[PDB]
């Protein structure tokens, strides 16, 4: 029964503590999805985190519709990630790349192709483009040839992640994106082998996970799931019958660790009514389980104290607190984060969050 400050091994990744920086897209790449030098400074400032999970990073032009988000399918993107990773390693940190395919959460003006998903659905609301928000387009239900191509993309992205120096990768199977669209029955209306019974709805996750495992090794393969929230219109009516078996599959496949994002009943951006499945998932996935969402320092210590989690990932607190593990250890109050600069451009609200009384007061 450890504390947040006790080390943990995520496969071969020796993490000096159990404070993980959850994935957080910041939109600081260029229009070619190539990371900008400023991203090296952002990740370096937070290298005291036991493990960094990078922002969602697109596996392909097709799967990346968020403007100014980074990618990892091309040699140019690889060459740009290299000094970003090296700068975290220079401070002794560890960092994994979150491989992204956005599925239907995409706009054809960005990707160049119609949104693709498990079924031909339209997400509610508005999608970002380089020319402002636009209505979501109806998705195309991908076929077997599409799956094979998308599997190739995942492998090449996972291989490129390792080329860039990453200690591992995290498969984004959550948040209503491509894989989550297959997992949940509210969005998977397929009548073939990838829809219907829970085993069928996990088949795409299985095949994605198998390629990544075979590409970079199972000990360097983590996954993120979001079993209970209603994220971007993506929900499953009976999550237990799908997500518990999905986590059992991840165990059987040997994935080194699992992160769960679990909204509660009372939450800002994206909450829910469906209860968390971490206790049930905990019984089937025995390797490091990472829990994430509304965690305070106090609740995070409680989860490790109660054997309910191995580590805790922090998102919004790491935006505004580059030294989050030091404020936890030293009892320092935390900096609030400014939403306006979540997805803006430049260092403002990005690399100018101070760590100590060294700003305009030293
Ligand atoms: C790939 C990926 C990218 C994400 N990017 C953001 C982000 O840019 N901003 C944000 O508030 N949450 C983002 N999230 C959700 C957070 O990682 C996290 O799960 C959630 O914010 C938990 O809330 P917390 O920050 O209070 O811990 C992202 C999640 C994933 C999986």
């Amino acid at each position: 029964m450890p504390t947040l400050f006790d080390p943990i091994d995520f496969g071969p990744i020796h993490a000096k503590n159990r404070i993980v920086m959850s994935p957080l897209l910041r939109g600081r790449a260029d229009k070619e999805a190539v990371p900008a030098p400023i991203m090296a400074e952002y990740y370096a400032q937070r290298a005291s985190a036991g493990l960094i999970i990078t922002e969602a990073t697109g596996i392909s032009r097709e799967g990346l519709g968020w403007p100014f988000a980074p990618g990892i399918w091309s040699d140019a993107q690889v060459e740009a990630w290299k000094p970003i990773v090296a700068g975290v390693h220079a401070k002794g940190g560890k960092i994994v790349c979150q491989l992204w395919h956005m599925g239907r959460m995409v706009h054809s003006s960005v990707t160049g192709t119609q949104p693709v998903s498990s079924s031909a659905t339209t997400a509610p609301g508005e999608v970002h483009t380089y020319e402002g928000k636009k209505p979501f387009e109806q998705a195309r239900a991908i076929d077997a040839a599409d799956i094979s191509r998308i599997l190739n993309d995942y492998e090449n992205a996972a291989r490129n992640a390792i080329r860039a120096g990453f200690d591992g990768v995290q498969i984004h199977a959550a948040n209503g994106y491509l894989i989550d669209e297959f997992l949940r029955n509210g969005t998977n209306h397929r009548t073939d082998e990838y829809g219907g019974v829970p085993e069928n709805r996990i088949r795409f996750l299985k095949e994605v996970t198998e390629r990544v495992i075979a590409a970079i090794g199972a000990d360097r393969t983590g996954v993120r799931l979001s079993p209970n929230g209603d994220v971007w219109g993506c929900i499953d009516s009976a999550p237990e019958t799908v997500f518990v078996p999905a986590a059992k599959l991840l165990q059987d496949l040997g994935v080194a660790w699992l992160e769960l994002r679990e909204p509660g009943p009372n939450g800002d951006f994206m909450k829910t009514d469906q209860p968390k499945l971490s206790p049930q998932i905990r019984k089937v996935f025995l390797r490091p389980l990472v829990l994430n969402q509304d965690y305070t320092f106090e609740a995070a210590q409680t989860a490790l104290a109660e054997g309910k989690a191995d580590a805790i990932a922090f998102g919004r607190k790491f935006i505004s607190n580059p030294d989050l593990p030091e404020r936890f250890a030293r009892g320092i109050a935390l900096q609030p984060d400014d939403m306006k600069t979540w997805f803006s451009q430049g260092p403002e609200g990005y690399t100018d969050y101070p760590s100590a009384t060294s700003g305009p007061n030293n």
